Parts: C-alpha cells; structure tokens; sequence
C-alpha cells in the first residue's frame, strides 16, 4: 500500500509538497519539471539566501545510478570552470534526502521551447539566434577539451534554459543522457529530431553528433519549427535527405542500417526505398530559411540584420552542422570563428 513511509508513490517519485522545509534549509515552493530520473523542484536554499533548483531522483537502483554517473560528469565539468564561462548548468551540491539523491542547482527561467510557443512556434530573430549560437558553440568547445570530451547525447531547445527573463545568456541541462567518449556501448541516442546521420545509421559516433543537434536546434529557433520533424528513423530520415541530398556512398557502404532507409542498387549507387517526399536534396536550406524572401515566412523583411548578407553567413554555418560525413563536419573551435559571429 504505502512506500517509503508515506514520502514516494506508485512511481518512485517523492510527493512535493508546498510549503515543506527540508533540513532546516530548503524552503520548497511547487514543481517545476519532470521525467524518467524524477522530479525538479522550485526551493529556496535559506543558507545562501536565494532560489534554487532542485532534481529529485526516483527511489530506485537504476535511477540513482544514472543520477550517480550524471553527478560524475557535473562535478567534474564544474572543476574545468570555477567561473562559468562556458555555459553549463551549475551543480552547488547533493544530498540524500528520505532514499532520493538530490541535485541542487542554479535556478533559471525559461527553456528554449517556452520560448518558440512564446512566438506561436514562428521564432525569433536571427540577431537571438546568433547569441544561442555563439554560446551554445562555447558550450562545445568546453565540453570537448580532451580530459572532458563529453558527449550530451540529446540537445533540444527544452534542455537549453535562459538564465534570466529578460537576458539572453543560456544554460545546458541534463547530463543523465550523457557520457564520456569511448567504444560503442548504446545506439538509441538522441532525441528522435536531432538524431544525427550516424545515430540513425548506426555507425560510430563522438562529439560531432552534438553538433548536428546544434544545427537542426539552430533552424528551428529561426523559423520557429524543427527542420527534421521525423514520426519515425524511417521518416526522420527522408526529412533529412529532402533537405541535404542522399549520404555520400562511402558512408553508406560502412553503415550496418543503410538498408534501413536506402538499397544498393547492382551498380554501387544508394537510392531511397518506395514506403511524399521531395526528390533527394531538393527541399533547399537558401530557401527554408528565406534568405531572399524575407526570412522564415517573409516575416524579417526590412529587419535590421536579415540582409542577403547575414543570412548567407548564418547558411553556410548551417551546412557545415549539418556534414553528413563527421569527420569535416565543423568543429566548435572553427565554428567560432565563422563569419556569421562578426
Ligand atoms: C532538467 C534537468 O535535467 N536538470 C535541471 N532542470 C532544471 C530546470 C530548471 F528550471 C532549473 C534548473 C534545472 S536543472
């Protein structure tokens, strides 16, 4: 009947409760998010003086362990800044709290998501889109200093959150999806959207994935919609190749699920497989993003910044995330140093 002496539920979650005190501390105020790993929670940390956020974890083995590994790559990250300039979320600390491992973090506003349904999913300028892009390009760099080289295996506009409503400095979250760079242990990877070529044709992926995510994330918050909105790999797929063009054949000859999605012909060339879709590559970034025509639905014309300049510059940024081959796909460092940052 009951679990844990009244604290936990059917599902392993610890019952928030307005107004509860935990440890002559943290004021806890209502419940802000939630998943597989738990629940995050709104509280007020009474010692620092200030809000925080806290994630309670499930009471279970394979959660706590998650959250376990999740604490190893935070705190370990957190030692490679002591100031915070490359935009990651912050853990302070964590406690045991009644069977759940706490994570206490920096509290912050709005993810990127709330934001698009702020604009009616029509987006946001391309002068916004820049800032995210300069600091979420940051972002990787930071991760991909050797020692570190982490992997976050699922970036989207709702794991990225604004520090303040009325700034735009930003915040990467959740690192329980994430790991260190090593032999090839898990294939389902990603959120579906943001699954790159090498996930979805399950070859050997590393830190380039992210940046893939970061490209179709990138578009998305111009226009105001996924680039890639796949209901299945199969349609994830196909809205890709529409955009970009079959995958060069050298690495569709590697891939052990090429057949998933394309057929070797007799004579060495891939085509798609008959399940619609626009003939391969013919659904061109120029025009998606309107570089010539206002901008996503002509609705930046006479904007300042959304010339046939700046969108050229945000373009070719564009095509390099999205390489389909991850070794001269673009790297955080060079990114950096694209025009679109000028
Ligand atoms: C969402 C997740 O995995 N961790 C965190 N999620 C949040 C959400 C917030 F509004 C503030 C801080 C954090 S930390």
């Amino acid at each position: 009947k009951v679990y844990n002496d009244g604290y936990d539920d059917d599902n392993y979650d610890y019952i928030v409760k307005n107004g509860e005190k935990w440890m002559d501390r943290y004021e806890i105020d209502s419940l802000i998010g939630k998943g597989s790993f738990g629940q995050v929670v709104k509280a007020y940390d009474r010692v620092e003086q200030e809000w925080v956020a806290i994630k309670i974890i499930k009471n279970k083995k394979a959660f706590l362990n998650q959250a376990q590994i999740e604490v190893r790559l935070l705190e370990l990250m957190n030692k490679h800044d002591t100031e915070m300039k490359y935009y990651i979320v912050h853990l302070k600390r964590h406690f045991m709290f009644r069977n759940h491992l706490c994570l206490v973090f920096e509290m912050l506003s709005y993810n990127l998501y709330d934001l698009l349904r702020n604009t009616n999913f029509r987006g946001v300028s391309l002068n916004l889109t820049r800032k995210f892009a300069q600091q979420m390009c940051t972002a990787l760099l930071f991760l991909a200093t050797p020692e570190l080289s982490i992997i976050h295996c699922d970036l989207k506009p709702e794991n990225i959150l604004l520090c303040n409503p009325k700034r735009s400095a930003i915040k990467i979250v959740d690192f329980g999806s994430s790991c260190q760079l090593g032999q090839r242990i898990y294939q389902y990877i990603q959120s579906r959207f943001y699954r790159s070529p090498e996930v979805l044709l399950g070859m050997p992926y590393d830190l380039a994935i992210d940046m893939w995510s970061l490209g179709c994330i990138l578009v998305e918050m111009h226009t105001g919609e996924p680039l890639f909105s796949g209901a299945n790999e199969v349609d994830q797929m196909n809205k890709i190749v529409e955009v970009l063009g079959i995958p060069p054949a050298h690495i569709l000859d590697q891939a052990p699920k090429a057949r998933k999605f394309f057929e070797k012909l007799p004579d060495g060339t891939w085509n798609l497989k008959k399940t619609e879709y626009k003939p391969p590559g013919t659904r061109k970034l120029h025009n998606i993003l309107g570089v010539e025509t206002g901008g996503p639905g002509g609705r930046r014309a006479g904007e300042s910044g959304h010339t046939v300049a700046d969108y050229l510059k945000f373009k070719d940024l564009i095509l390099r995330m999205l390489d389909y081959d991850p070794k001269t796909r673009i790297q955080p460092y060079y990114a950096l140093q694209h025009s679109f940052f000028k």
